[PDB]
């Protein structure tokens, strides 16, 4: 019996195997715009990503992961809020049974059909294992999904939902360019958070953008085929894979723009 999504192992169960999910610096968090404060010391945001070699694609039960090789610099996520270097080791989505929801940030309580993050480390502390231990451990872009047109960079990994339908499954997803899952502004709110799913530790940076990419219906529907049980198991269809909006408590989310 471990964490899941459902009735009786989902978000409001996880703090008694994880008690740091009452913690002080909780993700995600609703955005209010209006208590959003522009910050001038923060720094221009740099994601390079054109050196980026993407490798596998993986259902871990919770998500589908596609992970990229972080034995070198190559995509790194730096400037803004970030001080130094932060390579991107992964990046998954977070969606939902209906358009109406899925995103696990909320914009002044808006919830979007689902939410891209993608997942960096902190160099200095040499791995992902290390990085975890430090406050600054993590650096993760967030990015919201909205359903209108279709977003082409995206459609290369839905094509290939279908032969990791199952927990554990992977398929090799080498040559991936995570640039095509931009959107045009890389205007951003920021604050210091944790792990959306256990172990939630709290050692990530969080960079949200404020322009939602486009994604179609049919997309979004094929993330709904995936199943969070393994092979060979009751069919339980993959949605609504997101934690609620956490109390902001001492915290103070910043501006990058006006
Ligand atoms: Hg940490
Ligand atoms: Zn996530």
């Amino acid at each position: 019996h471990h964490w899941g999504y459902g009735k009786h192992n989902g978000p409001e169960h996880w703090h008694k195997d994880f008690p740091i999910a009452k913690g002080e610096r909780q993700s995600p968090v609703d955005i209010d715009t209006h208590t959003a404060k522009y910050d001038p010391s923060l720094k221009p945001l740099s994601v390079s990503y054109d050196q980026a070699t993407s490798l596998r694609i993986l259902n871990n039960g919770a998500a589908f992961n596609v992970e990229f090789d972080d034995s070198q610099d190559k995509a790194v996520l730096k400037g803004g809020p970030l001080d130094g270097t932060y390579r991107l080791i992964q990046f998954h989505f977070h969606w939902g049974s209906l358009d109406g929801q899925g995103s696990e940030h909320t914009v002044d309580k808006k919830k979007y059909a689902a939410e891209l993050h993608l997942v960096h480390w902190n160099t200095k502390y040499g791995d992902f294992g290390k990085a975890v231990q430090q406050p600054d451990g993590l650096a993760v872009l967030g990015i919201f999904l909205k359903v209108g047109s279709a977003k082409p960079g995206l459609q290369k990994v839905v094509d290939v939902l279908d032969s990791i339908k199952t927990k554990g499954k992977s398929a090799d997803f080498t040559n991936f360019d995570p640039r095509g899952l931009l959107p045009e502004s890389l205007d951003y709110w920021t604050y210091p958070g944790s792990l959306t799913t256990p172990p939630l530790l709290e050692c990530v940076t969080w960079i949200v953008l404020k322009e939602p990419i486009s994604v179609s219906s049919e997309q979004v529907l094929k993330f709904r085929k995936l199943n969070f049980n393994g092979e060979g198991e009751p069919e339980e269809l993959m949605v609504d894979n997101w934690r609620p909006a956490q109390p902001l408590k001492n915290r103070q989310i910043k501006a990058s723009f006006k």
